């Protein structure tokens, strides 16, 4: 088809929770706008210092109403956040899908899901381990390398209670994260307008997400498949033994 030229501005809102796919999404939404979409790796590797802006904003936002003023001043600091971006996905954005569609009306709406059990699994290995499991440790371990530490923690919960609207969460609890899980991905699909949403199955591929954004399938390029729980793990092992992301990251084309 022909190039055309493309905003530089939010155009599509990913609802999905973690483990559901966000990363490959990030990239293949990348790989179609050739600007940045935003994912907590971008935190993480990039823009750390955003983690107290999004604490910040998480605190304010109980005075969201469903625009008054309050709202108005919440709603600049979204947009503050997420200039430069092409899209949203993952924690700690995922919550605020709603809002986002307000700040953003052109924007669509994505929401990536999959097997209840198999994302609590995955969930357990790379974001949310057990207290009780000896694998939090080295996931600790590895954060400290990456210089993150108690308030990336925070954020990671406090950003999981907002997408949930709970005021307190048992992390430790698998039925709970299930059925917020269950209930989260229910209430996306019947709060946003079905023309405006697509859902998108864990393995879907480039043909429903390339239709509903009315561009081609990038040519020559298999639609991404990185950042199993396997290849967090052996990141998180090669973290702890280099004691830097720099030695290492030569290893990790594309999942960084
Ligand atoms: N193209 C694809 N096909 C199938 N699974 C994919 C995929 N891209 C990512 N995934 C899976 O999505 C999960 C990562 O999601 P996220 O980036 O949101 O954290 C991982 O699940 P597992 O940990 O079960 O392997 C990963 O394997
Ligand atoms: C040792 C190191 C590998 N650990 C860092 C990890 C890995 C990626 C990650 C991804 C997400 C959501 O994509 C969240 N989250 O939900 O806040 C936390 C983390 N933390």
């Amino acid at each position: 088809g022909a190039m055309i030229e493309s905003s530089t501005t939010i155009q599509v809102i990913s609802a999905g929770l973690p483990r559901t796919g966000t990363k490959s999404l990030k990239n293949a939404l990348e790989i179609i706008y050739h600007k940045p979409c935003y994912h907590m790796f971008e935190i993480i590797f990039n823009k750390q210092s955003d983690i107290i802006k999004w604490q910040n904003l998480i605190h304010d936002s109980h005075m969201i109403t469903t625009l008054t003023t309050k709202t108005i001043a919440i709603y600049d600091k979204l947009k503050e956040l997420l200039d430069g971006y092409i899209a949203t996905t993952d924690l700690p954005t995922c919550g605020f899908y709603k809002d986002l569609m307000n700040i953003y009306p052109n924007a669509k709406v994505l929401l990536t899901i999959r097997d209840k059990y198999d994302w609590l699994h995955s969930l357990r290995k790379v974001v949310l381990p057990k207290s009780n499991d000896p694998w939090k440790l080295k996931i600790e371990e590895g954060d400290k390398v990456l210089g993150l530490n108690s308030d990336f923690y925070k954020l990671t919960e406090d950003s999981l209670k907002f997408a949930f609207q709970k005021d307190d969460l048992n992390f430790d609890d698998d039925q709970v994260l299930l059925e917020c899980y269950d209930e989260y991905n229910r209430l996306v699909q019947e709060t946003v307008p079905s023309d405006r949403l697509l859902v998108l199955r864990l393995g879907d591929g480039w043909e429903p997400l390339c239709k509903f954004l009315n561009v081609e399938i990038p040519n020559g390029i298999d639609y991404p498949c990185v950042n199993s729980h396997h290849q967090m793990t052996q990141l998180t092992e090669q973290l702890i033994k280099y004691k830097s992301l720099d030695a290492i990251i030569h290893m990790f084309p594309d999942l960084i």
